Formats: structure tokens, C-alpha cells, sequence
């Protein structure tokens, strides 16, 4: 049913209900980077500027030493690029500012980072923070850095403020060597794997004629010319125990489960992304996550900046009332038969699927959150 296809990023409150609530024009919103944003503040300005939208307020925000590189990383400004263009487009086309928390590039291991999400916990401006990056979470845990971050995110969903991270890229086969298949071996990525974020995981995109939701599927796409498996994280961790809300997914390991909602990241219907001034067809989870921060920052503005670290809700809200999201059902995210299956509800591909936004706001009306 539906068709794939691409999607520019002011689509995305079509597609998932959101048009009827309020923009994300009283929520401050953060994303963090590695290095510099110098392009991609220009394409941003293209991205409103064509879509004739008011200008965005940024700031950009040097989280190490006052001496650390904050260069732009070429490649990455089409990684921040597709973060803020699909953030404004699924806010409606405004948020009251966008912060860029730039990670020091020459900063010894991965402190850099650490101390980009650091500083974005102890300044406590932004109410939803973006994170479309990830790695191994073996390594991440063999080197301290789990550890550290963890202690941040934690500090971050005690004061309320959402970080969401993408799920991953590489289906079940995060560990090896980025997503090359191996079989049964399964791994998933950090920082999703933390229970202190909001994992968000990867769908293929179906809309119809009139560029209304029609379906979604697991995000998918096989191998590249390498080898390398497209395809959405999901799992659970091999570390972190199971936070109580996800109790409601029974059958499953006590470790935390990921993603716990997802939404578009197929290239093939991904977004239509200014990157040094031209456009490019992208997906991936680091896709899904914007259109979460965007959508989700509309639903602070309509409360208020009020909700709180809203997973254990979602998981209790959504198992009870399965009317708020779209219930991903095919697919799945290995390869060669090997990998997760969609199903009914709750599923490691998917999570809990994508969320209707109109719906969940009455939710939120009736019950809060
Ligand atoms: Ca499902």
C-alpha cells in the first residue's frame, strides 16, 4: 500500500498527526555535535528561507576548552544538517531556539562528546536534546565511557529534560565491525541502550497519493557495496538492567529493551536535506530521532515545557492504549534470516512503533504525562 518516496522534513507533522498542536515555538531544543556547525547555520537558513518560514535563533555552544578544534567536520554537517532540518520541520517550522552542543574534536577519546552531553545536562536549557550518533556499546563500555555518560543521562532525566538517540544503523550487528552480518550475534548501540534516553528506532515510510500516512515497515535495506547491513538497531542491552516500565513487554530478558518508538529513516523514503547548499535524499535512525525531538517538542510547548522523562509513560500509556501509535508489524532488521522479526506491539526492530501525535496530546490532556 502507498508509496515510498522521498519526503521534505515540513511533511513530517502531516504524516504523524501533529498538525493540530501547537508548534515547538515555546521549547528551546538541542542537538548535540561533533565539531563545528558553520555549514550547516547556512544551510539551515536555506532550509527556512525556501520553505518560507521564519528564521530559526541558534546558538552554538563550545562545550571543552576554550583551545579544543570546533572545526566543521565536512561529513558531519550533513549528520547536523538532517538533525535540525527535520527537528523544525516536525516542530511545525519553529522552536524557540536551537542550541548546537559542539563536542571538542581533539579531546582525548571520547571525553570530547562526554563533555558535549555534560554540558548540555548542567546548563538545563534545553527540554529535548537530539542525538543521531552512536557506536558498539561493548566499546563503549570497555573504555569507561558508558559509565561516565550514563551518570549525565541519569542527572538529565532526573531534571526532566529528554535526550533521544538514534537506535543505530547497522540492525542487530552493531559490534561487528559496524554492522557487517554475523549470523546469530547480536549487539545493540550507546547511548540507546541507556535507560535514561529515549531510543528511537527506524521505519520504511509509506504515504499516499494525497501525502497522507499509509504504512510502515521496518527499516531495512540490505547490504551496501561493502557489505555493510542498513537496517534498524534494536535489542536489548547486554548491561543495563530492565527499568521497571518496560516490565509490560513480557518474555523478555531483565536488560533494557531498545528502540521504544520509532518513526521514518529508509533512505529510499527518507528525508530531502540542504548539505552545502544541495539537496540530498537521507535517512537512517539519525533521521527517526529529529522527527522525535521535533514532534516532541510540539507536545512540551502545548504543556507547558511540564513533561517530565516521559518513558515510563510511553510504556504504560501506549501497552494500555494502543491507539496512540502505529503498530510496525513486517519486517525485520537482520540479514540472511538472522535478525529481529516486527509483530504485534512491543517488537525489537520497532518498539512500540511511531506515535500519532494528535492522539497522544489528547492523551496527555485527559490523563498528563
Ligand atoms: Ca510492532
Amino acid at each position: 500500500a502507498g508509496t515510498a518516496k522521498g519526503h521534505n522534513p515540513t511533511e513530517f507533522p502531516t504524516i504523524y498527526d501533529a498538525s493540530s498542536a501547537p508548534t515547538a515555538a515555546n521549547t528551546t531544543v538541542g542537538i548535540i555535535t561533533i565539531g563545528g556547525v558553520s555549514q550547516t547555520l547556512q544551510d539551515l537558513q536555506q532550509f527556512t528561507s525556501a520553505n518560507g518560514l521564519a528564521s530559526v535563533n541558534t546558538q552554538t555552544i563550545q562545550t571543552g576548552s576554550s583551545n579544543g578544534d570546533y572545526s566543521d567536520d565536512q561529513q558531519g554537517q550533513g549528520e547536523w544538517d538532517l538533525d535540525s532540518q527535520s527537528i523544525v520541520g516536525s516542530a511545525g517550522g519553529a522552536v524557540q531556539q536551537l542550541l548546537f552542543y559542539m563536542a571538542d574534536q581533539s579531546a582525548s577519546g571520547n571525553t570530547g562528546l562526554t563533555q558535549a552531553f555534560n554540558q548540555a545536562v548542567s546548563d538545563n536549557v534545553a527540554k529535548v536534546i537530539n542525538v543521531s550518533l552512536g557506536w558498539c556499546e561493548a566499546d563503549a563500555n570497555a573504555d569507561g565511557t558508558l559509565q561516565a555518560e550514563d551518570r549525565i543521562f541519569a542527572t538529565a532525566a532526573a531534571q526532566g529534560q529528554t535526550f533521544s538517540v538514534s537506535s543505530g544503523d547497522e540492525g542487530v550487528y552493531e559490534c561487528n565491525n559496524r554492522g557487517y552480518p554475523d549470523g546469530s550475534t547480536y549487539s545493540v548501540s550507546w547511548p540507546a541502550s541507556s535507560p535514561n534516553v529515549i531510543a528511537v528506532g527506524g521505519t520504511t515510510l509509506y504515504t499516499t497519493s494525497a501525502g497522507a500516512y499509509s504504512n510502515e515497515t521496518v527499516w531495512n535495506e540490505g547490504l551496501d557495496s561493502n557489505g555493510k547491513l542498513w537496517a534498524t538497531g534494536g535489542g536489548y542491552s547486554v548491561y543495563e538492567s530492565k527499568p521497571s516500565w518496560q516490565s509490560v513487554v513480557s518474555g523478555t530478558p531483565g536488560r533494557r529493551l531498545l528502540p521504544d518508538i520509532s518513526f521514518d529513516a529508509a533512505q529510499g523514503t527518507g528525508a530531502l536535506i540542504y548539505n552545502y547548499g544541495q539537496l540530498q535524499q537521507i535517512g537512517g535512525t539519525s533521521l527517526a530521532s529529529p522527527i522525535f525531538v521535533g514532534l516532541w517538542a510540539r507536545l512540551q510547548s502545548a504543556n507547558s515545557n511540564s513533561l517530565g522523562f516521559p518513558a515510563a509513560s510511553f510504556y504504560s500509556a501506549i501497552s494500555s492504549t494502543p491507539s496512540l501509535v502505529h503498530d510496525v508489524k513486517s519486517g525485520n532488521n537482520g540479514y540472511g534470516g538472522y535478525g529481529y522479526n516486527a509483530g504485534t506491539g512491543w517488537d525489537y526492530p520497532t518498539g512500540w512503533g511511531s506515535l500519532d501525535i494528535a492522539k497522544l496530546s489528547a492523551y496527555i490532556r485527559s490523563n498528563g504525562f
